[PDB]
């Protein structure tokens, strides 16, 4: 969580991540998108990738995820706006789940 | 399957397989369904067997699209719903959309 | 014209063809597309591919073509929107020529 | 300009042109698209390539060119609504200017 | 500063430039964009390639990165809509930053 | 076919046809390529798009077709190598056939 | 088994799949790819589709999975050469496995 | 023609002009490519868009043409292996062309 | 290492892994292929995946770890021909690097 | 830097700047380096530095090319090296090709 003077209007992070799927065990491979307006803090990218990791080896369903997620980035650096993405595959099916907070 | 705090979209994704009324004809076909979750999530696997319940299926692309909407309209009713399913068939590419509801 | 209990929101076809140029007399190539939304029939992609194949041989400009094309679609399932987009290529320069008619009900 | 019954509701035309970059004098290669609502008329292809045609050998810059075209193609043809775009590379730099005139 | 008669509806420039990493001291990669609508006078690409090169060497994150070119594009020409984009790749991570200013 | 003086080594034609599918009497999309290589005699475009257009209506496996439209090229211009590759997609199946006759 | 006279030079054909993953009894999504020098013979798209339908909940590995399938196209048409090309993607890992036979 | 003391492996050059379509007398655009082995000399870009600017208004195949140029480089920088690609797009049929002199040495 | 009678003539594997940069300490995000002929036994996913993490946290050059793993590769399955690819990127620079070992 | 198992090959990829002698202007390129390791490797920072080298330069591509090969040789000899530039000026894309060695 870092501090800038003057913000900037919008942020995207972008990178792959590792969780469990509930129903089988088996390791989930995804990408997670968090996109979002700063104000006065800014998250950092080490940051967000030790929230990401925090998903290895846990159970959680992809839906769960991108809402667990977006919880977490208000708690750091708590913005007005947050859209959350993440596009995994499963069993030859392709899933996004979009998790938002706040207004555009 | 449920959640605490629905997320605010989510999109399914994959290929399938129907018939060609008119030829008989395996139709082989890609399908999306992109929904505001309320309360119940979509299992995956009950998604797929929705999507496989067409194999044999003398079905009009313009039909399945809207009968899966019903579907999973009947499985957990979202507020929003859009199917969508495309396909080729005698040189020309198809698409169909069948939306219900408020985004 | 295919009967359907359920319109479904939005249909796409889309394929390719061929036209004459009137100008030089040539052959030109074209990519076509119609979208529309049902109330109560659905063109028959056979159809369409006649509506298409009608323009074979044909002399006519790109910019007519989207409109006669429309303007048959109109009168094979007359539906309340229709987009005739039709893209070419001719002497070095793309073309898209789009055609409308309705609204989104 | 080629006079149809019913005009289509757009057109876009696309293509490759060439001018003289004043700063140095050297050949600038351009991609350029004219997107216009036709009124009665339409706007031969053999006349747009001629427009931009007409640039080669011509000291002017991307920016002044995408509105010296779409004079042109307002006074060609006279649609209620035009956009010009011009592309281009130079030194190290992707540029894209746009001119537009009237009502969408 | 390149005054025109009449100004173009928009202007994208687009190129790479470098900068580092405050944590590690590390040489930072970037992609940078401005789109900015003209108020008389163009931006010429050797000015803007100038100031995106200024950053060479310099301790900066990517997000107070984007927000100073802003600063310097309405300077320079003074438009009365200004966007930058900053684009980059760190451990893993793809990282977008917008910094926007006025209406369109 | 149109004479020139020196022969190029290689010309590839690409093009779309249709034909009808024996099994089914439905209309077959593809795409053909021929790759020859001269003898004095170039194939005209003109003729080589009516060689393609010929299998429209026509009941023929996408295999034969590749082999009947081989013969025909080395019936008309009579080159020492030509390959003709069609693909085509069948009820969910990606579908591509060679025929080549001669020495590469 | 559908004869031909004059036999094409190669022929490639290619799918979607389902099997069963045998460690965790996950439905496995896959590509597939025959490529075949046909003898006398070609293999009926319908065939071919109905081979690799034949997999569908059936405990395999995407290994063995190519190694069956090259034997049953020999069976059905027996040619000189048959490449078999599998596809997937398990717990973030992209998968292809080949299998080949005879000479080119 | 731009002396070099030391020749590069390979260059390859490549851009897009026009010709004239003898058939028909409308404008082609295409895309051509001349990959060569330099011995002592380069060419320089200014006279390889020059010989390819050289093509318009100029009535002549592509097939013409690929060798038109290939004997234009060969004449000016004399190269051990010269290889000319035209690409092109008549009628809804994509062409290309290839012409080659010489070997890798 | 899974035991498989009947042998395929070749098996990619790829997948995304982290090492850390010994220069400067930052985690290194990269890509890894693994390209094998089998004799007998079959590397198993959840297998090449664990050795893939081994790299999580440890210094390591990607020439070294190219090697490092190819030796692990020979460790667990001996194969004849065994290639290893590892594409990242670091300040600004696309660097692959293979890995080689037998004969095609 | 030195490995003890030498990789088999490894392409090096980025982006620079010259200037064109005709024109003085600026010339933005892309240069790949691909090389057999022999005991060193070329570190990372070390190619940047080579290729930041001709910043401000007068120089051909394809004289740059063959600048860059003679520098990897001398910096750290491999019995095979190619390096590879690409540039687009007046509309002609350019590459350049210089190879030294054997495969
Ligand atoms: C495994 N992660 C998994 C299995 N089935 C799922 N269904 C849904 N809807 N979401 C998931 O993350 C699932
Ligand atoms: C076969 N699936 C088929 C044949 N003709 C069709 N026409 C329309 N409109 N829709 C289809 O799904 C068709
Ligand atoms: C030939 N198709 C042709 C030639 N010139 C044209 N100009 C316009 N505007 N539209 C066309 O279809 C043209
Ligand atoms: C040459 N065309 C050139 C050189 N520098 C330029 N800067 C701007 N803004 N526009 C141009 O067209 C330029
Ligand atoms: C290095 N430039 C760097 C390292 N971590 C960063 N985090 C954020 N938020 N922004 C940066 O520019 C970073
Ligand atoms: C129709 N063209 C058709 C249907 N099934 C086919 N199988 C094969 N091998 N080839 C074809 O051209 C086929
Ligand atoms: C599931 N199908 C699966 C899981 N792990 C695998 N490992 C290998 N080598 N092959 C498979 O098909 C695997
Ligand atoms: C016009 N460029 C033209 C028309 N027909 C042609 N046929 C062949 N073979 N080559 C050409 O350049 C042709
Ligand atoms: C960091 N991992 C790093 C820094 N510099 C490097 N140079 C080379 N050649 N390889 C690496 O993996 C490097
Ligand atoms: C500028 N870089 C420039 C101008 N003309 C050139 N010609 C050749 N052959 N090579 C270059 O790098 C050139
Ligand atoms: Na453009
Ligand atoms: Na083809």
């Amino acid at each position: 969580m870092l501090k800038v003077s003057k913000s900037p209007s919008l942020v995207r992070l972008k990178t792959r991540g590792e969780s469990v799927c509930p129903i089988s065990k088996t390791v989930d491979s995804f990408e997670v998108s968090v996109e979002y307006i700063p104000r006065g803090a800014v998250l950092a990218i080490e940051e967000f990738k030790k929230m990401v990791d925090s998903y290895r080896g846990r159970e959680i369903l992809h839906e769960e995820l991108a809402v667990d997620l977006l919880e977490k980035v208000k708690a750091a650096v708590n913005p007005p706006y947050v859209k959350v993405t993440v596009k995994s595959y499963y069993i030859g099916v392709e899933v996004e789940v979009v998790a938002e907070s706040g207004g555009v």
